[PDB]
């Protein structure tokens, strides 16, 4: 239990670190879990919490920090950038929920290396599908940072979603600056009901399925 320890925030250097850590996204956290590390350097994978009957119990915040995992790409000559986050157990009152929980937004921006690079849209991961948003809007953007909010509704488990309330980052990292044997795991470990989202399997085929525009 909460034995992971995440990877630190490595300083930017190239355009696509220099915009990933631009452009992190605020997480609202509404009767959930935390997010917690997925992995650590050597590639032991987290254990998940069993459900029970309080959807927090056990989930309350790691006591090494939180972690949010970055992958980027150029998609249709828009630059898209998936932000995801692990959590424990996804267990609310009155449903049968289960362990491990994947969320994730995909930010498209127009492009990264521009000094003010304008964000065109934005989609948050709604039980394997997304709320696609384009325009991103205005009221859900504190500063370049999406503000995102976790929370769930009868009678369906935990997904995302914007929102007006200002919530919290935590220190991201980015899948080419996790070790081989991070990656390694995220690519192979069976999270049962939930989906790795940025890993080689998943990553462009969500970042298809995220696509917000009008096209
Ligand atoms: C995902 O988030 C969006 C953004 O907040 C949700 O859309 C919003 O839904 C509410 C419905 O409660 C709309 O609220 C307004 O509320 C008053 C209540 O008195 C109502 O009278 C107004 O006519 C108006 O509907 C709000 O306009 C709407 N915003 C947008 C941009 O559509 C959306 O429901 C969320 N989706 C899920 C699945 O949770
Ligand atoms: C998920 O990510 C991991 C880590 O990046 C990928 O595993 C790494 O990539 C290849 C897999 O084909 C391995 O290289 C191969 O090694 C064998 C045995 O030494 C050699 O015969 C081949 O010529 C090739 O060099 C590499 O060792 C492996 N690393 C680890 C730690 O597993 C994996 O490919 C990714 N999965 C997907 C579906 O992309
Ligand atoms: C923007 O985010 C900060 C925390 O990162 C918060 O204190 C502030 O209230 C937010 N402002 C708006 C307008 O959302």
């Amino acid at each position: 239990h909460d034995a992971i320890v995440p990877f630190s925030e490595p300083k930017p250097v190239t355009i696509s670190e220099k915009a990933g850590v631009k452009f992190k996204p605020l997480l609202d956290v509404n009767t959930g879990c935390a997010p917690y590390a997925a992995v650590n350097a050597e590639g032991e994978t987290s254990g998940g919490l069993q459900t029970s009957g309080d959807p927090e119990s056990g989930c309350r915040g790691s006591k090494y920090g939180s972690q949010v995992y970055g992958r980027s790409t150029w998609y249709n000559d828009v630059w898209a950038i998936m932000y995801a986050w692990y959590f424990p157990k996804d267990s609310p009152m009155l449903l049968m929920g289960h362990r491990h929980d994947w969320e994730n937004v995909v930010v498209f921006i127009n492009d990264p290396d521009e000094v003010e690079p304008t964000i065109l849209g934005c989609s948050t991961s709604w039980h394997s599908g997304y709320i696609k948003y384009a325009p991103c809007p205005t009221d859900s953007i504190n500063g370049s940072s999406v503000m995102i909010k976790y929370e769930h509704s009868f009678p369906l488990n935990h997904a995302l979603n914007i929102t007006k309330d200002a919530g919290a980052y935590q220190d991201l990292i980015m899948w080419h600056q996790m070790p081989d044997l991070a990656r390694r795991a995220l690519n192979d470990t069976d999270f049962g009901k939930a989906i790795t989202p940025m890993n080689d399997l998943n990553f462009m085929e969500k970042i298809e399925a995220a696509w917000p525009f009008k096209t």
